[PDB]
């Protein structure tokens, strides 16, 4: 529907490492971006994608602290450089799983 678009692909801003894709992005609750807080009150805009590749998913899930009602995460580093990138999220509902990416530690680009 668009010829030669650049802003299709997410890869790792500090790698290159091939991570998502905008046509994967999910609108979870509404919207795909969702800003909070960690306990150690770090800011993050994370994008919520349906799908993601690339990363390596580290241990296993934690309900502590969840910011999505109902699921788990998992560590998600880039499986290249190691970059946390952000989390893998399963465990609940439509949809049971998904990513939430840390928006600023990808960089977007043509396919
Ligand atoms: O939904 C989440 C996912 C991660 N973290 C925090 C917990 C931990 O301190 C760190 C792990 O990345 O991020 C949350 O607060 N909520
Ligand atoms: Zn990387």
């Amino acid at each position: 529907m668009v010829l030669a678009p650049g802003a299709s692909i997410f890869r790792c801003r500090q790698c290159g490492q091939t991570i998502s894709r905008r046509d994967w992005l999910l609108p979870m609750g509404g919207d795909h971006e969702h800003v909070v807080f960690n306990p150690a009150g770090m800011i993050f805009r994370v994008w919520c994608f349906s799908l993601a590749q690339g990363l390596r998913l580290i241990g296993a899930p934690s309900g502590e602290f969840s910011w999505f009602k109902g699921y788990d995460w998992t560590i998600a580093l880039c499986g290249q450089c190691g970059s946390h990138l952000g989390w893998h999220y399963e465990g609940g509902s439509q949809p049971q799983t998904f990513f939430g990416l840390i928006k600023d530690r990808l960089a977007e680009g043509p396919a």
